[PDB]
């Protein structure tokens, strides 16, 4: 399903501390190199909470899985019928994000629904203050299998760049479930870079993003 | 899935329904013992009196709870379904009068069985037998023939509902069933079950309602 370029939609309900917002994104995925290009509008006005805060919750299904490696794909292993991406999200010294999405394929274009909820962010704190730079780390996203729920389980540690010189942890708990009936994996890691840039030309709030992730960790 | 029912099981029955465009609601409570094939239940309508008899809303609101001898419990579909559960599925045509429409979902939730079901009911003669309210408080005994789908991995099923109606005629209703799995874990050989149903009603219940006691079991296989 993956052998090719293919088409990407993603949708995000947001509540943080009751600011209510909305994010439609965009663009392709190629999982034979591991790329994801997409741009974000943010429909319902400047968002109350950085953008970098919401990338990890804006298709692990396409990273690169190298053929020595391909037996440890749980994410393309469940399409098309898909998958359940729950979240719990802490950040240190500041609020928590919840987050329920559903990563299916809808008529050759892979689709990523999202709910999040967010609370007990301190106004003036590195996330309301609006404090983070416009960056994206590169990290290493630890899988290991969950035979009870017939999935995976994943954690790691995003570092959020903040303008005074800082640093601002996000720590990650994941749980991924098939949809259908129909891989589940030796311990691995997926290692990302990401870039974000912006589109002159576009009037409203958003974000352009350039990603590539690979798998690792068996020899 | 048979471990299910190695004892007496609580049952919940819910109905939305709409014949002729006459919306009402059905909540039925009780228990189910597959050992012995027996359901006894109590039904109330929460909508008030019913647009339509009691008996012809029998098969609608459990054949899980059907005996299926020791002989034959490779052949129990229904268990073979549970806790994940099935759906059934039924067109029913009343000779010379209107058609019912029914989704129904039975699974297990927590320990009790439920039955949610949704039903439509179109092109019904007022002043016919059911409009009328022509219908003994009866239910007569039946066979229900059943036999495997491969394709849907479930099975189906075919049986004719005689009803008495009160001018000493009989009021046929032809049944077409299909039940699927609802999750992804037994399909049967051709063979029936035979049913007997007793209708009554309770004293001290104001509102619309009715009593039930049923056994079923499964047979046509040496």
């Amino acid at each position: 399903l993956f052998t090719g370029v293919v088409p990407i939609l993603i949708e995000l309900d947001g509540d943080v501390n009751g600011h209510k917002f909305f994010v439609r994104g965009e663009g392709e995925g190629d999982a034979t190199i591991g790329k994801l290009s997409l741009k974000f509008i943010a429909t319902t006005g400047k968002l109350p909470v950085p953008w970098p805060t919401l990338v990890t919750t804006l298709v692990q299904a396409f990273s690169r899985y190298p053929d020595h490696m391909k037996r440890h794909d749980f994410f393309k292993s469940a399409m098309p019928e898909g998958y359940v991406q729950e979240r719990t999200i802490y950040f240190k010294d500041d609020g928590t994000y919840k987050t329920r999405a559903e990563v299916k394929f809808e008529g050759d274009t892979l689709v990523n629904r999202i709910e999040l909820k967010g609370i007990d962010f301190k106004e003036d704190g590195n996330i309301l203050g609006h404090k983070l730079e416009y960056n994206f780390n590169s990290h290493k996203v630890y899988i290991t299998a969950d035979k009870q729920n017939n999935g995976i389980k994943a954690n790691f540690t995003i570092r959020h760049n903040v303008e005074d010189g800082s640093v601002q942890l996000a720590d990650h708990y994941q749980q991924n479930t098939p949809i259908g009936c129909g891989d589940l994996p030796d311990d691995h890691y997926l290692s990302t870079q990401t870039i974000l840039s912006k589109d002159l030309n576009e009037k409203r709030d958003h974000m352009v993003l350039l990603e590539y992730v690979t798998a690792a960790g068996i020899t």
